[PDB]
DNA sequence: TCAGGTAAGCAGTCCGCG
DNA sequence: GCGGACTGCTTAC
């Protein structure tokens, strides 16, 4: 087999790497590697090296990487550009595996951990390790079993062993119903002792080495504490076994107000699963608290316990073992639904980065850019110092707040990397400028033709049309990429509708699911044998296909991230190819090409209806357009359609074949216009959204920019066995919304979009007079609390202390002197709830840790204050006022002289 | 919130507005 | 009471 890295580190003049061998074996070797790097020649120099404009290079073989680090410094001090890849381990990784990496995951160790720690007095600080660690479990991917090292006797108290009998039995019978899947896969060893504990951990740690080290929080909490709780008991070099080349650094992390430490261990990636699923996840949750995580992804209920956790292990050491290992379970059970490890190893084997550099989109298509350039013998700018300065983004139109009965909507594929791509947009095919007229003339095509020669944006910036530039060139790679993902997405999204409609009739039989493959179209034949199973067997199909979809999204959203960073790259300083004017050409032919299509969409759809001026573009946002069909549906009449689905079909062909290539004959003449090198700009149907045939439903309604609702029948070609609502920017698809008003609200939209007036004014009537009954925590206000030392003066609020700050401050005026108490972590997020006139906290709101309960002590004050007034008119009726006063609706009955009888 | 761009919405504070 | 300047937070792209 081909061989791969592992992990690669720089100590002094050596690479240190951990690889798979020819043979599929893991090894490690030290090589003192001599990197090169490259000056500017004189033209007379016969050389083989050229920089990216196609200047002569000679190459610069060093005795060491020191010597290399040095010369970069000598270089800057005679005010020279030093050239090359000055990341030495990027340039080895490049020179040793210059081929397309084919990786086996079944040969990388990925180890999966979670630690516990006892701690009477308050969270247990990592960078002290003042307490006992007195469980380790550590899940290795390669035995596929779960290690689990038990500490039986501590100062807080001695136990006996943990029962796996007990841990197998239902909640039901007093067992803790550890997953019968994996009760086979522990392995339990009880300690008489800590360090005997630890002692057997690293050299456990030694003979099954993490490559990908992940869990949750580790990071931060887990690989801090092991790494300072041994440095204290053992002392420096004892630690430091933790990497496989016993070298760490404590690395200090900087945020806008204040810092934290992590310890770096060489050797090693670690991906921590929380900062995995905040990147690729694409979700912002109230609380990232493994249970609220784990029953947001798999549904799976809280892992509850009695007392606080500080008394957990004394109390019961049973289900304090236990709710270890399903801890680390579930992130396990995270990953296989999500597959973010998976995409993490194929992004970084794809850029020939260290694994946890898929983190930063700058490090990646630094290397990937590096790597691509090499090939061609040419060298790479060295990195430079830039000021931060804005500038400007995309077009956003204001639409008339309205209802609006029939929409479609149009977008470009990949708008950002597919501008690129056209107009050629790179660091090294920068051919010039040319003078700018104002944005409304390219629009309006009455400028002057920018060039004859070269590709252009109106921003003014010109580029080579004779070869594509790097940046077109490996974009267009991860493009091609994400497309087929998304493929495999939309082919499983569709086949779940499938089984949702077979569902409606399912058979009286005993069966099993299709064996299928659900990234492809179900044949005919698949599907004449869905509509013949049973229920049981179609909802696991439909598990299956979802999951399939799930899949899917991974790989292909964060794809389009990957590409859509490198657009946004060009515009951060800590980029090599920082580039504002190419930054600005992208996003300005970007407001160019909207406005255009606005304008041909409109010329169009005036010219079929054989009107004038009118807007049929109600909105766009950035690359969309979204076009009002009411005239098209009004042509044929709403009384020649037999049922939605045959208005559905009929705006579909409309939009497929005419609205398309009416669309697509704009775009090419623009592409004309500004000479692009390729027309690539293509505006698919995204949505139609009506409201279902002979309702009083209003379809959908904008508030506002990035404030809309639709009721949407088709997207993107799925046919949705039922309505599915695309709302954004309102208050339902908000973090800081409440559980439950997020609920209601949705379900005010649903009746608004689908029913019509009289059905809204009935729920709303019914929500005003029953929500007093909804849950604290339901009905709790969310925000991120960042600043809290700032606004505290004395436990009291300073000038300008945001509401959710001062929440916080009667939080921590409340528990005083509570050393057990949870802790607000600075940064983190927190509930907030208003408190009624004259409460005994002494202030208007308080606000406790998301994603738990409010501590006991002050629990039952909280629920005696809350303010359901005030809670009700900021979250729930004021939003509610503004959607229906924008669709020209009321949500309260209005008198009328019926009323006289 | 270490890590990737800008546009733009709403909550809330402070204070003006005769 | 609203709105403008401003901070904070959170979305849509
Ligand atoms: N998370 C992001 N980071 C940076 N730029 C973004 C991000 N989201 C959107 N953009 C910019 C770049 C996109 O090309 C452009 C249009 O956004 P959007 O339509 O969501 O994605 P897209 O056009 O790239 O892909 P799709 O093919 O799924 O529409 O806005
Ligand atoms: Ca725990
Ligand atoms: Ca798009
Ligand atoms: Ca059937
Ligand atoms: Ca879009
Ligand atoms: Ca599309």
């Amino acid at each position: 087999m081909k061989e791969f890295y592992l992990t690669v580190e720089q100590i002094g003049d050596s690479i240190f790497e951990r690889y798979i061998d020819s043979n599929g074996r893991e090894r490690t070797r030290e090589v003192e590697y001599k990197p090169s790097l490259f000056a500017h020649c004189p033209e007379s120099q016969a050389t083989k090296y050229f920089d990216i404009y196609g200047k002569p290079c000679t190459r610069k073989l060093f005795a060491n990487m020191r010597d290399a680090s040095q010369w970069i410094k000598r270089m800057e001090d005679i005010g020279l550009e030093a050239l090359g890849m000055d990341d030495f381990k990027l340039a080895y990784l490049s020179d040793t595996y210059n081929y397309e990496i084919k990786y086996d995951h079944t040969k990388i160790r990925v180890a999966n951990f979670d630690i516990e720690v006892t701690s009477p007095d308050g969270f247990p600080e990592p960078s002290q390790a003042k307490h006992p660690i007195d469980a380790i479990t550590h899940y290795d991917s390669i035995d596929d079993r779960f290690y689990v090292f038990d500490l039986l006797n501590s100062p807080y108290g001695n136990v006996e062993e943990w029962s796996i009998e007990i841990a197998a039995k239902l909640q039901e019978q007093g067992g803790d119903e550890v997953p019968s899947e994996i009760i086979d896969k522990i392995i339990y060893m009880p300690f008489d002792n800590e360090k005997e504990l630890l002692m057997e951990y690293l050299n456990f740690w030694q003979q099954k080495t993490p490559v990908i080290l992940t869990g949750w929080n580790v990071e931060s909490f887990a690989i801090p504490y092991v790494y300072n709780r041994i440095k204290n008991i053992f002392g420096e070099s004892t630690a430091k076994r933790l990497s496989p080349h016993r070298k760490t650094r404590v690395k200090v992390i900087e945020n806008m107000y204040g810092s934290r430490e992590i310890i770096t261990l060489f050797g090693i990636s670690v991906l921590d699963y929380i900062d995995l699923y905040k990147k690729f996840s694409f979700t912002n949750q109230p609380s990232y608290s493994l249970d609220y995580i784990s029953e947001f992804e798999l549904n799976v209920g809280k892992l509850k316990y009695d007392g606080p956790i500080s008394k957990l292990r004394e109390s019961n050491h049973q289900r304090y073992i236990s709710y270890n290992i399903i801890a680390v379970y579930r992130v396990l059970q995270i990953d296989a639904k999500r597959q973010f490890i998976n995409l993490s190893l194929d992004m970084g084997y794809y850029a020939k980065i260290q694994i946890q550099s898929v983190f930063s989109p700058i490090k990646t298509w630094d290397a990937i850019i590096f790597n691509s350039l090499k090939e061609q013998n040419k060298v790479i700018p060295q990195g430079r110092s830039h000021p931060v300065q804005p500038y400007p983004g995309a077009f956003v139109k204001e639409p008339i707040p309205n209802r609006y009965k029939y929409v479609m909507s149009f977008d470009l594929t990949s708008a950002y990397p597919s501008i690129i791509r056209q107009v050629n947009i790179s660091p090294e095919t920068i051919a010039g400028t040319f003078k700018v007229a104002p944005l409304h003339d390219y629009i309006n095509a009455v400028a002057e033709r920018p060039s004859d020669v070269y590709s252009c944006s109106p921003n003014g910036m010109m580029y080579y049309k004779d070869r594509d530039g790097v940046v077109p060139t490996e974009i267009t790679k991860v493009f091609n990429q994400r497309k087929e993902h998304k493929g495999y997405m939309l082919a499983a999204q569709r086949n779940g509708e499938i089984i949702k409609e077979a569902l409606h009739n399912p058979n009286l039989s005993v069966d099993e699911p299709l064996d299928v493959d659900y990234r492809f179209d179900f044949s005919d034949e698949i599907k004449e044998k869905i509509k013949k199973l049973s229920a049981k067997s179609l909802n696991e199909m439909l598990f299956r296909a979802q999951r399939t979809e799930v899949a899917g999204m991974t790989a292909q959203i964060n794809r389009k991230a990957l590409i859509n960073g490198l657009a946004g790259a060009l515009g951060n300083v800590w980029f090599r190819y920082y580039d504002l004017r190419n930054a600005t050409a992208i996003t300005t032919f970007g407001q160019m090409a909207l406005q255009w299509i606005e304008r041909k969409v409109n010329e169009y759809l005036n010219e079929v209806c054989g009107t004038e001026g009118e807007a049929f573009v109600l909105y766009g946002d950035t690359d969309s357009i979204y076009v009002s069909a009411d005239k098209i549906i009004d042509k044929v009449g709403e009384s020649k359609f037999r049922d939605t689905n045959h208005w559905v079909d009929f705006l579909d062909k409309f939009a497929r074949e005419r609205m398309e290539p009416a669309i697509d004959r704009g775009f090419r003449e623009m592409c004309e216009y500004m000479n692009n090198k390729q027309h690539l700009m293509f505006m698919d149907r995204e949505a139609i959204a009506g409201p279902p045939l002979g309702s009083k439903g209003i379809g959908g309604f904008w508030t506002g920019k990035k404030r809309y609702a639709l009721n949407v029948w088709d997207m993107e070609g799925t046919r949705y066995a039922e309505p599915k609502l695309k709302i954004m920017g309102l208050e339902t698809q908000k973090s800081s919304t409440p559980k439950a008003v997020q609920k209601a609200l949705k379900e005010c939209i649903r009746r608004m979009l689908q029913e019509g007036e009289e059905s809204l004014q009935e729920y709303f009537k019914e929500f005003e007079k029953e929500f007093r009954q909804l849950n604290y925590i339901s009905i709790a206000s969310v925000s991120s609390a960042n600043n809290i030392a700032k606004y505290d003066v004395g436990g009291f609020p300073g000038p300008k202390c945001p509401f959710h700050i001062r929440g916080i401050l009667t939080y921590n005026r409340a528990i005083k002197g509570n050393i057990d108490a949870p802790q607000v972590v600075e940064g983190e997020k927190v509930y907030v709830l208003p408190l009624r006139e004259g409460n005994p906290f002494g202030d208007k709101c308080i606000a406790w840790p998301s994603g738990t309960e409010i501590t006991d002590l002050i629990k039952d004050d909280v629920l005696h204050w809350m303010d359901y007034t005030v809670l009700l008119e900021k979250t729930f009726i004021k939003p509610l006022e503004g959607f229906t006063s924008a669709a020209k609706l009321d949500y309260e009955k209005k008198a009328s002289l019926f009323d006289m009888f």
